[PDB]
């Protein structure tokens, strides 16, 4: 009957996102500010109650999500589209009626539903079964707490924001747009990840990566990074020539990966090598260029026209 | 739903594989190497993921996945990627969801995925829908626990790796070739093949056998084991005929089957024969040679071909 | 606590079951050579015992698991799974544990399950809960039989085995494949069918038949049989003109129906004819000609393409 | 425990069946010829099992049942498909089997089971539980006693042939396919339909009628038949004016209605007139004539063309 | 077990029903006449058992059943496929024995089944599982007992015959087409609505009416009525100005709706005056013309042609 959903805490700060600082405001206002100060909602001052956010997928809308849970300081619901599809063909609505109800009784609660786009595809002819009911579940159950006493905030995710239809359109609210990140925004995310490694140094190396670097994702960003960190290791298993490095007064000589031409080139391998013996190459410009050159872009121009012409008709604002 | 998800401790080590070096010395690199420096993996330097094992079938990648299991030291849970439409398709993405929260409860712990290919392909419609959800589903299964939270291991398994999608192949690591087995592998799985039948000669005729089955898996050389010991069965049901040989010292006189012109060939059936009459014929070379025979090649090379475009194609590396 | 669950004795020989000998002779392996030398099945040659029988209805599975029973002398118990599902709202499992013990304690001892795919699956209104711990039951069961010493035997039959639960077939050992009779079998069969009958001339009919039968079942060809049986009674029904047979050396005079224009012709109807003193006409290849005319074509070859694929697929490896 | 079914019939008469003879002489050499010499069946020829009977609606396949039940005068069961299902979810097969008990007890006896495809197919809920587990108990009474010693015949009932399951085809004897009554069969079934009212001219208009009345059923035959044996009903109800038909011979005065010139027209209400004086107008032609425009034609010709499929494929069958 | 049908009824006469006179004479002659003279129809003249009534929704085919039903005066049952409903598979047949069951204890007994297509149809998916065997039962239920013996007649109600199953169609007797009315029909229906207030001038009123509202159907017609009858009261709601109608013979002052411009109008509201002090204005042309204005035809010409189609097929129709 319940069907749990995980409301724990995804420690990811403001901090951590780059960018749309102006819809961080609208969020910030949407529930810090009702947090806050409640009382300033007597008369005609009323909480906004729904928000979409709609762009190209990879663009940390579950990245802002988590950032939102975290900083919600309130029961958060999460949920996607995959979720309470069917069981019967009869029964499926009744658990979306069932989480409604325990949203309301949980004030202030936030329920975030992950690709909209689907449920609510939509397609005509096949939708006449359970998924028109859906679709009308959906409409129905916003109309029902939604004037007077709310303390529910209703976020949507999609990527597809033109083939959601009318009905939800005008009824669901404010409609915020996710862009790729631009040179400015892709730059602060290296610089976020980095961790212990010591790596190449100064701004320099961070401003021509995000400038080299168009067109990308966060998540492409995260995929650059993970491969540059593990790129020592590559250099670590292929090379089984190691070099002493370091000084005596360490526990003993420090070994690092160098070619089978090299000056102190022993060429045991990894099995033996003790844990304080050890020496990672540094990370270098080199493996964000094989990166790059391993990195294809995602999406075509098309979509990025087509969510543009929503933009331009929609926007920043619901409708 | 329960035991179509396979749990279990496997006690199989290294040494009980045949072969196969070079992927054993990428799974000691892939893990033992982690397991070796732990440190190593402070921040965004993270513990491999998903790994997969490409070839053709029949070649004991289970057996390598208990052996993997095994030297990783904790529980192999394992399915197959098709099983099961059997009659509600709703409750397969159900198994999907409980498995990964499942696996994250045994930390450390290794999940097995047969038959990866099954879920992608060129068919389209059915795959677009029903096998896109569930794959995506995957996606995002395997990245949630990607902040080093992990303490499961993703091995899948493929017979056609080339059908693999660029969604897949991205969110994920290590590819590992396995090879059908070489002579050496051959031979000793004909030497763990005997059991209490006397059997033939040394390890000379075992080397001859290895020799003898070119192209075979495992799977087939177990069978040709099987024929061949089946073949004096064969003999026994089949003979009318059966030579005198032992004297009354034995428990009577003793009749084994032989060609209608042998010296001692009386006619009658087995049916009339017991116990203390009986000599069951031998396991001679020839029970072997005429197994090998009557096992067809399994594997046409054009499929090797591919393996080895594939290999030339993506290989040991990340992509 | 008994309750009797069918036991009778068959009396179908070996040779009353026409073709087939590859899978009669595995047969005779499965039961008679290990009942007759235990002994045999020390080391990695195994006591197989789980056998399914699988293809095209009307083939003699049925039938051959009567000659078994008829030829083994080992107690055959034979059981539908609809048999004894359930009294209550409560208490099932209890049952199948007295058959379980019951076998155990008549060794040697076969269970013959038909239709075994009628137990499978995960739907509702019984089948997820109060039909799973039965099915469940089952598999622990038959995971015990192959504990220990055996001397119980499972043979499955199944039309559909595409439509039968994976976690048997995982559990589940030898699989038969019984195809439609070819040629042989068909003319033996036929012979077979003969019998008393004044058989006409030679076996050039017998072959021809055979021939011009492709694709029929065992079913098929005695539904043809009956008929052809049925056409000189026929004769005798649409009957004016008789005429005497049998010479003043016989016991009596002797009379069969005959056109108008034979000499020596007597008309009266069949009824006026006693019965010794009736000769019943002869069984022409006209009759056999007619009895084809009876049976079109009686093969959907969509079975035939699911039976091979499932062939392919399924029996090859163990599972 | 029992639930009644009757096997005490009406009195329909093989002479009520207009049509093929061959299906009759197949009926009486099924039932009522093995029962009057039971001699004709020792050896290898044995009665018919199964009999299915399809075709479209209409066409007395009932009225066949009733015939036989009628002519046969042995116990005759005759059951609806649904009839006899379950009551709480899985309590099914006890009546089924006692069911084929009480067919044994009373040879021999017949079972017809009217639209046997409603027990029939696969998908699931029904057909994975409960009509499964059904449909199997039935498969194993009908060939259990069926083949060796007999005492029940089988008939089925289907509109729906192709749809009929391949087990149970497999598992049943001889089709009959019922056509569309000819010219001959329609004549008949009017000459059956012709009742007391004088039968204005021959049989030729007989004939007529026959050869105008095509592709309808015996059904919709009698319906016209009633039709025109309203409309002197209708007539009388229509007229005020009625004239005395009563010559010298008869008793009391006698009435027919007439049109207002008539000699000795008199115009008061036919309810006024006492039901032996009143003379029903007899019926000609145009009575006729009549009903047929009234009642366009029933049948839709897409129907024949699955059932033509299902003829050119079984049709005249044995199975 | 018995369920609720009710039988009480309204006063609803044949007068009532403007209308296809000749189904007004079928329905009659299939059973008033039956009931008054019985001793009509011995021997082989029947009654109708079956009538299908078919058309567009909201014609009066109810309204047409509460008449015959009114005025025939015997036990009526009226049914929806919710009565008679499924929840422990085989309920429904059940209650559809028990309910024929019941029929034949209260002869004579009418049946009238709602929207007959709902219980209807052939193809699978959830025909297959329990609404097959309910169509079998049915149909086993009303023409076994509907042909030969009956007290029962069967009412069919249905907007979509052309989805009617045709074993059902079959054995169903006697459709009539219930057409939109035309311009006599239309007239008379206005006509029923004359009430207490004022007629107004002629009948050339009411056949004038009748010709301007071709198309329009009964339904739409007591619409039409019903806003002419509430306009002079909603103009008494926007009314200010009364004036008194009534002089001194009658029991007091009485005080209608007039133009500011009038000899003593007086402009306090409606609410201000008393019950039966109140003088409502009269009907007028000009109040039909409006509530003509106000409703648009209702059904689209197009859709008809399915009907005509059917009608072409089957149409005024004996079956
Ligand atoms: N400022 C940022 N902008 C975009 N992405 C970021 C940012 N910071 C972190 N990320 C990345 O976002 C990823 C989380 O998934 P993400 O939200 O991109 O999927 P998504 O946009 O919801 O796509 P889909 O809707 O298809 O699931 C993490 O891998 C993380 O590295
Ligand atoms: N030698 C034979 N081979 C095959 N069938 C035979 C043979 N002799 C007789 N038959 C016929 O086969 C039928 C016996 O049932 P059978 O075993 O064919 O069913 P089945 O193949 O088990 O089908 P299902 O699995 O649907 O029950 C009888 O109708 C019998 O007349
Ligand atoms: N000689 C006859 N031949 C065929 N039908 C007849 C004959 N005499 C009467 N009938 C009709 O047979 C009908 C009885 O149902 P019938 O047996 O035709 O249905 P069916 O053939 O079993 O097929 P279904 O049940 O699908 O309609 C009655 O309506 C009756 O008018
Ligand atoms: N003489 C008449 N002819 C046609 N309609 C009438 C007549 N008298 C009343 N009506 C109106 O017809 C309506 C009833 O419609 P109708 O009986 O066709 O519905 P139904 O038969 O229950 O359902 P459906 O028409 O969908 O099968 C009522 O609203 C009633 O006011």
């Amino acid at each position: 009957l319940s069907s749990a959903i995980l409301s724990e805490k995804p420690n990811v700060k403001w901090e951590d996102v780059a960018g749309l600082e102006g819809a961080k405001e609208a969020l910030k206002e949407a529930v810090i500010l009702p947090v806050k100060f409640p009382h300033l909602f007597k008369g005609n001052r009323k909480p906004t109650s729904g928000i979409l956010l709609y762009g190209p997928p990879g663009t940390g809308k579950s990245y802002l999500a988590k950032a939102v849970a975290t900083e919600a300081n309130s029961t958060f619901f999460s949920v996607s589209s995959s979720d309470l599809v069917s069981k019967w063909m009869g029964e499926s609505e009744k658990l979306v009626k069932q989480l409604f109800a325990m949203a309301r009784e949980n004030k202030p609660s936030i329920i975030f539903i992950d690709q909209v786009d689907a449920l609510t595809g939509t397609r005509g002819e096949g939708e006449s079964e359970a998924s028109r009911r859906i679709k009308t579940e959906l409409l129905v159950q916003m109309n029902g707490v939604g004037n007077d006493s709310q303390g529910v905030l209703v976020l949507g995710a999609t990527n597809i924001p033109w083939q959601l239809d009318s009905a939800i359109r005008r009824r669901f609210e404010r409609r915020i747009y996710i862009p790729l990140p631009d040179l400015a925004a892709r730059t602060t995310m290296f610089e976020i990840n980095v961790g212990d490694t010591p790596c190449v140094l100064t701004k320099e190396d961070y401003r021509t990566l995000g400038a080299m670097t168009e067109g990308y994702s966060g998540s492409d960003i995260a995929v650059v990074v993970k491969d540059a960190l593990m790129q020592p290791i590559r250099k670590i298993q292929s090379a089984t020539h190691f070099k002493d490095v370091s000084t005596e007064d360490d526990e003993t000589r420090k070994l690092t990966p160098c070619s089978p031409g090299d000056d102190g080139a022993i060429e045991m391998s990894w099995t033996d090598i003790e844990a304080d013996e050890l020496k990672e190459p540094d990370l270098t410009i080199k493996d964000f260029l094989k990166a790059i050159k391993s990195t294809r872009p995602t999406v075509n121009e098309d979509d990025l026209l087509k969510q543009e012409q929503f933009t331009r008709d929609f926007g920043q604002e619901g409708n």
